[PDB]
């Protein structure tokens, strides 16, 4: 028993981190077998960050100006490309810590766990959400840039973002290991701020199963409510729109609580209506949208990689 | 900026992660050079359980009813001790994964990561406080005993924790890596129940000063306090006392942010006596008391292992 936030076990990510230096820049990349991935603006000076052309930049540059090392050793750059916001550079070493892994474009509402490093070195780990307005609620300082995010699935470290800036309210923005941004950011130091966020509907019922799961049964009433009525009460409170996907993805946690979906949902609307009258749940005094079903199952079930 | 629950990067200890059965009972042991530590409740059956004899149980098992596994390989065992609540299992092999570590018995307020592991293998990291009860509020299945506490201190490992039980309320009891039991528990299944629990002040201190440091500035008043007006209010809202130990402590902070620790005592004195009137900090609706002023500086200054 207990509800913790967890993080996937950092150590598959931990061998593929090094540090790569252009001129005075210095920050994180990803090196898997004989590429290394990094955030395009190594290639910057601050100045250049205001309004950088990145290809003319690369155009000047070429493989000996890149600095990357693995702890002490340095490892000889042969080659070098740009995809979208990423740089690959090609090295002459295979990481022989290559896990099996996958670059994975994650959706609005999943968790992933952060590796935040600093000079190629690791410093925490910690558990976010992909909000749907695109940002992560992380914590990095200068020098995190090109800390990753992955999921882990048995042997499989899924990469699904790439650190590269930070948002007014102190929250977070990357891209895919694509280079492709989540989100309408660009990398460039101008005025950027991200839309209205929005409360993950799922996350919370998956959360609230969970609370069943350990005990914390108070806010259980004797209703049901129709996906209908729930949506229209959930869109006042700025709860994203509930779907029928949703509704059976939560049917594992469903079906082992007895509890339908249907009437976790007017348990949820009571709490929106009513608020939780200085009570917690789960230690909590607010709603937590950060834990997925799938988060749920894994942490319940005890699920290894 | 963004301040987040953090643990340490848990691949040093993912190396030493081992699986011991003896007889159908298994769990997870730490693999250190030629020593495997687990609990010493392996040698029970669930019968066993209700009022264990070890010693007895101990002397009618030999080495050969140890089966060790470190993932497929079987590690065979070439001696056997107990110490305290802790056996110690000699085997023919090294760890070459040993990173370099210490055992440290540590104090009631302190924190470290949980790498929680099921058969050997690791399911999740997250952040405790060992509690002045002497629990930790942790997330614990079971298959999970074995499962250890750390910290890390540049390439340092020092282990703190080893997991045995769950107690009521789902907190966990266990001990230090001597087999010594934080608090008044035994590893017997009787009816055992944590002392009332404390809020650890100098943490809550740490955390509103991590709160100032990423501009949530709005519960800041205009007085100072002493120690000990401030020591009478706390003791009412089951605060431990402030010692001078701790004020030195947080002096750090205090200079960083050019707030006296007693100005800030003046601040967290009316919140307890207020409230928070509606109103978060660091995203938080309760005070929080599970980071330590080390955790705040590590993760407002991007200290690295
Ligand atoms: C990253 O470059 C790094 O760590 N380099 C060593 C750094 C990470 C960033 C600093 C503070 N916390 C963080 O997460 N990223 C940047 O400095 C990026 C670079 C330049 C401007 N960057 C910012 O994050 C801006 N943000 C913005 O301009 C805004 F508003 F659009 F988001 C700040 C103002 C420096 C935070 C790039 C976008 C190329
Ligand atoms: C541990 O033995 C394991 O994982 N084995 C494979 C297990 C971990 C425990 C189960 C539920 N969550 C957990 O953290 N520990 C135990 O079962 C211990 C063993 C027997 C009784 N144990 C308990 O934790 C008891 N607790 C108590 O009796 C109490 F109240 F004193 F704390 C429960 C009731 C099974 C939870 C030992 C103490 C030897
Ligand atoms: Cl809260």
């Amino acid at each position: 028993s207990g509800f913790r936030k967890m993080a996937f076990p950092s150590g598959k990510v931990e061998g593929c981190m090094v540090q790569v230096t252009c001129g005075t820049t210095t920050l994180n990349g990803l090196w898997l077998d004989d590429v290394v991935y990094c955030p395009r603006h190594v290639i910057c000076t601050s100045e250049d960050m205001l309004n950088p052309n990145y290809e003319d930049l690369l155009i000047r540059k070429s493989n000996h100006n890149f600095l990357v090392q693995a702890g002490n050793v340095q490892l000889r750059v042969i080659g070098h490309s740009m995809q979208n916001c990423v740089l690959k550079l090609k090295v002459d070493t295979a990481n022989p810590k290559t896990p099996k892994y996958k670059f994975v474009r994650i959706q609005p509402g999943q968790t992933f766990s952060v590796l935040a490093c600093y000079n190629g070195s690791p410093s925490g780990v910690y558990q976010c959400a992909m909000r749907p307005n695109f940002t992560i609620k992380g914590s990095f300082l200068n020098g995190s840039c090109g800390s990753v995010g992955f999921n882990i699935d048995y042997d499989c470290v899924s990469f699904c973002y790439m650190h590269h800036m930070e948002l007014p309210t102190g929250v977070h923005a990357g891209t895919d290991l694509e280079g492709n941004f989540y989100g309408p950011f660009v990398d460039r130091q101008t005025a950027q701020a991200a839309g209205t966020d929005t409360t993950i509907t799922v996350n919370v019922l998956a959360w609230l199963y969970a609370a069943v799961i350990n005990g914390d049964r108070w806010f259980l009433n004797r209703f049901t409510t129709t996906l209908n009525d729930f949506n229209l009460v959930a869109m006042k409170y700025n709860y994203e729109p509930l779907t029928q996907d949703h509704v059976d993805i939560l049917g594992p946690l469903s079906a082992q609580t007895g509890i339908a979906v249907l009437d976790m949902c007017a348990s949820l609307k009571e709490l929106l209506q009513n608020g939780m009258n200085g009570r917690t749940i789960l230690g909590s005094a607010l709603l937590e949208d950060e834990f997925t079903p799938f988060d749920v199952v894994r942490q319940c079930s005890g699920v290894t990689f």
